[PDB]
C-alpha cells in the first residue's frame, strides 16, 4: 500500500478524472473524501469504489470558501488528520479571450482558480507541522503550458494555478511544514465530459494534437497523483508534471 | 520614429515602469494615453512627457469593465485608432498563500489579471481587422515563471496573465487579426515604490536573487515594449520577454 | 511488483542514483543489466541487489558506441527483450564556459551526450514494435533547466538531452513504436560524489539553493524512474520530471 | 544609431539569417565581420551591404577551434574591440534520433553546438571587463523549446545552445564582466534554404505548424538582435528571445 495512511480530499471526484484519483488512492490503502454538487451521483460514485471505512461523498462545491472549512472537520472526523489534497474540480468554457463574457470569465476562474486557492490555502493551515508526509496535487493541465484560442478564460486559471502552487511549495518547504505541493498537468483525457462533445475526442486524437494519436483514460493522472501523494515524491514540490501522450513536446 | 502612427493606452502609465514606456513611446513617435486613478499624479505624469498633441492622462481605474470602453472612446477621440495596448496596471501584496486573506486575493486578481483580461479582449474587439500592426503588450513578472513564497496572489496573477496571453495571441494569429499578444517578464526594477520599501532593493540585489547585483530601472522595461508595439516584432507574438538581470536563469 | 516482466539496462548503475534505480527496479520484478567503468566496483554493486536471475554486471563506458550493441545483445541473451533504457551514466565538470578546455567540453559530451544518444537511438531500434511498453528513461538534471557559472559543459548536455528526448518521443509516438522518451531532472542528490566534495552538500543544502533545506536520496530519483518504467505511465512521453526539493521552483 | 561604436562577429553571415543581422547591424551604425566557407559568395555578401569601412568577410568554418583566435584578431585589427558575438553559424540535418548517423550526430554538433561554446568562451575572454556593453548572442531555436521528429540532432544543439548560454550569463553577471548572453530562438523564416526544400515552407505555414499562416523574413530575426546587441538591453542576460509566429505557443 503506497498510501498506506493517508488521507485525502479529491475536489470533483466523482466523475472522470478525480473518480479514478479516488479509486487508484483507496486501492493503495488511503481513506478518501470525493466532493460533488450532486449527492445522488456522488452517493453512488462513493459507493462504487467501496464502503464508508474507505471512502465518502460530501457535498461541496470547491468555489465555496465557508464550505471548505466545513469539508475539513468532516473528512477530519471520520478519517483522522488529512494529509493529501487534490484540487481536481474545474469547468471549462469553450470561448476565445475577445467573445469571453464577465459572467464566464467569472465563473471559471470562481472554480478553477479561487477552488484550488482555498483548498491550498486551508490545506496548509490544516496539515502543516504533523509530520503527515503532506500532499498538496493542483490539477493544472496542458493549459497552463500552452495556449488554446478557444480556452481563453481556462488558460488564465491553469497558468494561474501552475505558478501559484509554486509560491506554495516554496513557503511550505522554506518553513518546514512537512507539505509539498505540486502540479500535474493531464492533456486530453477521455471522459464522459469529453464522450458528449461530438468530434472532440477525434479532434484531440490527430497528431497534430496527440502525437500518441489517441487521448488517455482517467487513470492515467490518477497514478500520477498516487505518486505524488506518497512518500516515493518526498522530494518533489513546486513541480510540474505532465501526462499529456506528447501534446505539449512539439 | 519605430513607433511612427502608433497609438498606445499605457494603463499604470502616470509612474514607474509604465512612466518610462509611455515616455519612450511618445520619444518613437507615437500618441499616448496614460490611465491612473489619481489626477494630480496623472496629469503630472503627462505633461512630464509632452503636450497633448502626443500624451493625454485619463483617469481610469484598470479593474474598471465599465471604464475601459470610455478609455478606449477617449483615446481614438483623441488620436485616432489604437494600435497598441500596454496592460501594466497592477498591484502587489506581500503575502504567502497561507496569510492570503479572500479581500487580499480578490482585491489584487481585480486589477491584475481582470485588468488585464478587460484590456486585452476590448483591445482585440477594438483593433482587429484594421491593418494597424496592432499590438496588445501583457505585463507579466518573472513571478509568472518562478514562485516566490512571500507573492502567493501576485504568482497566481502574473501566471494567469502568462498563459492567456498565449490563448488571445493564437486566436488573434489564427483569424488573421493582424493583432500581436506577448507578455513581458520585468524583474526587479528600480521604482518609487522599491526606494518606500525599506531595504527592499538591496534584498533584490543579492547575487543569490539578481546576478548583476543591481536591479534595473524603468527605461530596462520601456525599450522592451517599444520593439514589442513596432513593427519590427511583427513575427513575435504568443511569446515571453524577460528583462531580470539573470534572476530566473539560474 | 509494478515492473513486471521489464528488462532494463541502467548505466552509470554502480553508484549513487543509477545503483538505487537498479535496487528499486529488481524490488518491482524487473531483471536488470547494471553498467560500469570498474569490475570490482560493478560485480559488488549488481551482488548487493540480487542474484543472476534478476541482475547482472556489464563493464561498459557509456560513450562506447560499439559497446553499446554488445550491451544490448548481452542482455537479450541473459534476460530477454529489454523493455527500459536508463541513460544515467554522465560526469560533471566545475568549470566556467570561460573557464572550460576543449578536452573537458569533450570528454563530458562525449558521456553525458553521446551515450545518452547512443543509448536512445539503439533502444528505439531495438524496442520497437513489439508491444513491450517499451520506456527510454534520459538522465537531464536541474541543469537542463537553469544555468549554473561554474557548470558550462555539463549545462550544455544536459539541456542537450531534454529536448533531444522530446524529438525522440515524438517520432516514436508518431509511427506507434510503443516506445516513450522522457527525462528526469534530478536536483541535488546525496552520492558518493557528493561525500567526497568537502562542503558540497552544506552548499546544496541553503536555502537559496534547495527550498527544503537538503538534498535528496538517490531512492527518490528511483522511484520516479519506476513510475516512467512501468505502464502506469502510458500516457506520459516527451516530458520532464522534476524531483529538486524546490530548487527549479524559485 | 542603436548599435553606434559596436563591433560585431556575425558567423553564418553571408546568408539567410545572419545576412539581415548584418545588414540591420550595419544600418544601426555598428562595424561588422561576417564569416562563411566561401570567399566568392561571402565578398559578394559583404559588399551588398556596404564598404570595407563597415563591413568585412572573413573565411572562417565556426567549428574551427583554431579560427576563431584569427577572427577575433582580424576584427579587432580592422574595427578595434570586438563588443558583440552572433552565433548564428547552425547546419540542419533531416533525420529521427532513430535515423542519424554518427557521422551526422558529430558533424551537426561540431558546427552549432561547439562553435556556439567556441564563439561564446573566446567572446567572454575578450570582451570582459573592458566596459564595451558587450553582448553574446546564441542562435538556438524553436528547436531549442520543442522536440521534432525529423530533427533529432538539431534538437540536442539547439537545446544544448540554449541552457549553456544561461551559464555563460550567469558567469558574466556574477564577476562584473559587463557581458551579457542570450538565446534567440527563430520559429521558420524563409531563407533560399528553405527555398531549396520543395514544400518546406508550404509545410510550415500550416496552421498547426505556425499559428500566423506564414513563416517570418531573415529581418525579423535581425531586430531582435539589434535589440539584444544595443544597451537598450543592458538588463537582459540569461534569456530566451522567441519570434515564432506562434509556433510555439500551442
Ligand atoms: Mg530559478
Ligand atoms: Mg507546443
Amino acid at each position: 500500500d503506497r498510501l498506506k495512511g493517508k488521507v485525502a480530499i479529491v475536489t470533483g471526484g466523482t466523475l472522470g478524472i478525480g473518480l479514478a484519483i479516488a479509486d487508484k488512492f483507496v486501492e493503495e490503502g488511503a481513506k478518501v473524501v470525493i466532493t460533488g454538487r450532486h449527492a445522488d451521483v456522488g452517493e453512488k460514485a462513493a459507493k462504487s469504489i467501496g464502503g464508508t471505512d474507505v471512502i465518502r461523498f460530501v457535498q461541496h462545491d470547491a468555489s465555496d470558501e465557508a464550505g471548505w472549512t466545513k469539508l475539513f472537520d468532516t473528512t477530519e472526523e471520520a478519517f483522522g488528520p488529512v494529509t493529501t489534497v487534490v484540487n481536481n474540480a474545474g469547468i471549462a468554457v469553450s470561448k476565445s479571450v475577445e467573445d469571453t463574457t464577465t459572467e464566464e470569465w467569472r465563473k471559471l476562474l470562481s472554480v478553477n482558480l479561487d477552488g484550488v486557492f482555498f483548498g491550498t490555502r486551508l490545506g496548509i493551515q490544516r496539515m502543516k507541522n504533523k509530520g503527515l508526509g503532506a500532499s498538496i496535487i493542483n490539477m493544472s493541465s496542458i493549459e497552463g503550458f500552452v495556449g488554446d484560442p478557444t480556452l481563453g478564460a481556462y488558460n488564465a486559471s491553469k497558468g494561474a494555478v501552475r505558478i501559484m502552487s509554486k509560491s506554495a511549495a516554496l513557503d511550505c518547504a522554506l518553513k518546514d511544514y512537512d507539505v509539498r505541493v505540486n502540479t500535474v498537468h493531464p492533456g486530453y483525457i477521455k471522459t464522459p465530459l469529453v464522450d458528449d462533445l461530438e468530434g472532440a475526442e477525434e479532434m484531440m486524437s490527430q497528431r497534430t494534437k496527440t502525437p500518441m494519436g489517441h487521448i488517455g483514460e482517467p487513470n492515467d493522472i490518477a497514478w500520477i497523483c498516487v505518486y505524488l501523494a506518497s512518500d516515493e515524491s518526498k522530494f518533489a514540490t513546486g513541480a510540474e508534471f505532465v501526462v499529456d501522450g506528447g501534446y505539449t513536446a512539439q
